[PDB]
């Protein structure tokens, strides 16, 4: 499923991500739009033999099983597939967990260089939430 920004932002809203952890909802819409055009059968590979999935590319390395990231983690105990979902809710329960792990945001590498510091309201401006 591609989003729409406003339909994203008010799913993001429903799903308890409006300033969680201190980031308003602009962070989110706007890591989603740089990390995979807000298309949540988006997949990446990464250099090391990981993949990352979903609307918010969470990575196998660490996050979820897949079945061929040998020696990884799977700390949101979930396949990588259901990240891939057009049911946003493994990706923002896992996302959760995530930003909460200390160094919040910045585990995005796309909200770092995109987002981070800009004028994210703008991510929702005109959406009615
Ligand atoms: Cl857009
Ligand atoms: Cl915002
Ligand atoms: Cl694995
Ligand atoms: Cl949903
Ligand atoms: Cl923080
Ligand atoms: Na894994």
């Amino acid at each position: 499923k591609v989003f729409g920004r406003c339909e994203l932002a008010a799913a993001m809203k429903r799903h308890g991500l409006d300033n969680y952890r201190g980031y308003s909802l602009g962070n989110w819409v706007c890591a989603a739009k740089f990390e995979s055009n807000f298309n949540t059968q988006a997949t990446n590979r990464n250099t090391d033999g990981s993949t990352d999935y979903g609307i918010l590319q969470i990575n196998s390395r660490w996050w979820c099983n897949d079945g061929r990231t040998p020696g990884s983690r799977n700390l949101c105990n979930i396949p990588c597939s259901a990240l891939l979902s057009s049911d946003i809710t493994a990706s923002v329960n896992c996302a959760k967990k995530i930003v909460s792990d200390g160094n919040g945001m910045n585990a995005w590498v796309a909200w770092r260089n995109r987002c981070k510091g800009t004028d994210v309201q703008a991510w929702i401006r005109g959406c009615r939430l």
